């Protein structure tokens, strides 16, 4: 065996350094873009809608500030939702073109949603009628079950998380979401999703959701008690699909694939 | 309508919305894992309080400052006189200081040791000011994952004091994953039943050898009582001690315990 | 009364028991110790080579990682904990982690050497072992586990990609990334709520031991299925078949170590001196 001395050595684990390549995205900086009109404010940054100056390209540009993510700690949490979401390509999902930072900032550069979220939707048109609703319950179902595929589970659904299209079609945003030789105890989940799919449609066709209280105790007892009521006009379909979805025992739910089979969502949907 | 080549650097501005010389330092009270406590007083307001250095190295060894960052914010924003106050802090490098209310009577465990055991009217009163404490801090959102004696000072009346703080949207999740948090503030009531037994027995009521024998007799609630823990205690502690978190009583229940009226120095 | 003292002489109390207080012994590794050779292999945080302390001549393995993934990953202190865990073990059937090191951008770890690779290769290349090989693999496995339990150390990760090779073939456990320091801090005062499904014992280990024999045997675990559900399934309902080919005192050992009620598994001496396992192995 041949063994390297010293320099032409150390040389050795400096070149492998640096053959430990890991620049694979396209390369961003802050040039690139024209910033235009603050589009929100958040904990962490703001969000401007921006331009690509090459392309013209219109999209959103969420500032984060490094000072406030260290304080949190949240860095790597932000690491692991941010390569999730680049490898992920599905049209009722936010696309998260790439990223970038410079010191003290990270920027984001994301799809622009023209329409808003499903939060505003909904205070605006106080309730959806069952067309509206089934629609975005199935554009829902469909991102769901591309996740579900790429073993990502996002388990915060709500309808501020949720933007819109051009087309005014539903996309979800937020994404804060061994085996084969693992024993019974340390591997005893997607759904919870499916609860948070009949929470969404009966806020849908409601105007608020079904646990809704004053204080979050009283929304605790209700949520452990599934106690909720509908009113006249949420039909039987409607009626179904949500209590098949608020099922207590989480192996009695439904798989997003009934969702789509269900004949309300089959019925209604656009 | 739009464009650039500023803005941010503005909209960042607009988001960026103690000393070791103030103090005498007196004898050392404890040195421990990370670092070591003083007896101080205030040079200005002659305050007696206690200082704890934590040495910057093992703490970024054990990899624990973001943990302390939480500690002390949670910990700073609570006042109540069974809950050892933690005045402020401040760092130098390879120092961080936390400003602390002096306790002069020490640990509950080191009495414990030297008694062995407690009569029921000090453990009846310790009850009292942990279920106290407690009440408050559920009131303030925080559960306190590990009260026990290494935990539990003695201010200069002998009363409790809570140091430790270890591991202290709705609407649409689902069950499965709210009555953890629904009935999270239980875990201290069963906690509260423990320290009730060790406080009368001189040892907790699930001890054994190894760790495997403790989790058995923990998970299917196998203690038995001495002779000398009397008929009420064992009530209490029987009350306490459920395996279902939601048949064990609150706090106010507790506190309301006739065995507690009858034999606490406090209220 | 109590006495306090200001000024210099305050704090040079406590600058003192700074002092006192660093109490950390290692011994000073530098790169310039080590002559390196061929590389050994690569992982997602750095590269393995072949190299040589200086003096000694003694020939071992060199891991290099780079901080900046490290960083990247937040692996940063599950990597000091599972070197911390393989420095205090010693053990014929336990790669031998002899030293550990840093500068910035990186961190090394100075490693047993052995020359045979993983036994995951070898499994690719003879497809099944004999019960020979089979069972004299779970007796030098069982023999290291038994160690780790004793000195308080619950591996996690038993799998062929785990295992290596000395130069007689002996097995060797490598990765002790998922290893845990076992209770005994105390459960005296948790409730049942927070130590039934979330804190287990060594039994795990049985478990993955007899999986990995039903491996050495058959050629893939009993649990093998196409996406985690279907596996999940299986594991939690206990679901496997043996081949027919699969003698019955093997089949006996893999079913007493495959229990779902993990203290009705077998106890390490117990897998030691099972009749198979005293036919087949050395
Ligand atoms: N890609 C986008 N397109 C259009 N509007 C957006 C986009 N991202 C964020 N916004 C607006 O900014 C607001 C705040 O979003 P932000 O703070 O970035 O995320 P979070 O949902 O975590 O609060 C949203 O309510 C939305 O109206
Ligand atoms: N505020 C205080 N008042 C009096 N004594 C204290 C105080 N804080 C710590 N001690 C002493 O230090 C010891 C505990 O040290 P501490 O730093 O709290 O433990 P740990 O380092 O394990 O968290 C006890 O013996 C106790 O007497
Ligand atoms: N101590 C060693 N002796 C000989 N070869 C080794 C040693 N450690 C690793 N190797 C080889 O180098 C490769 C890299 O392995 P390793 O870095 O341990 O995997 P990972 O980075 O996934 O933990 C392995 O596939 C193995 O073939």
């Amino acid at each position: 065996e041949d063994f390297r001395s010293g320099s032409e050595a150390f040389d050795l684990i400096a070149q492998d350094e640096e053959e430990f390549n890991k620049s694979k995205k396209r390369q961003w900086a802050l040039e690139d873009f024209e910033i235009g009109r603050p589009l929100g404010k958040g904990k962490f940054g703001n969000v401007y809608l921006a331009r690509e100056k090459q392309s013209k390209f219109i999209l959103a540009l969420k500032v984060l500030f490094k000072a406030q993510l260290e304080k949190a700690g949240v860095e790597h949490q932000l690491r692991r939702e941010v390569e999730i979401q680049s490898h992920l390509r599905h049209p009722n999902i936010l696309r998260l073109y790439g990223y970038f930072h410079d010191a003290t900032r990270v920027y984001l550069i994301l799809e622009y949603a023209p329409l808003g979220t499903v939060y505003r939707e909904l205070q605006k048109l106080s309730k959806f009628d069952e067309q509206r609703t089934a629609t975005y319950i199935t554009e829902l179902a469909n991102a769901l079950s591309y996740c579900h595929s790429k073993r990502v589970i996002h388990r915060d659904i709500k309808p501020e998380n949720l933007l819109l299209g051009s087309a005014g079609e539903l996309k979800i945003a937020d994404f804060g979401w061994t085996l084969d030789y693992l024993p019974p105890e340390m591997i005893e989940d997607e759904k919870v999703d499916l609860w948070s799919l009949g929470v969404l449609c009966y806020e849908f066709l409601v105007g608020k959701p079904p646990f809704e209280a004053n204080t979050y105790q009283e929304t605790y007892k209700r949520i452990s008690r599934v106690e909720f009521t509908f009113p006249d006009f949420v039909t039987e379909g409607a009626r179904d699909l949500i209590s098949r979805l608020l099922k207590h025992n989480p192996s009695q739910r439904p798989m997003l694939r009934e969702v789509l089979e269900h004949p309300w969502i089959t019925a209604n949907s656009s």
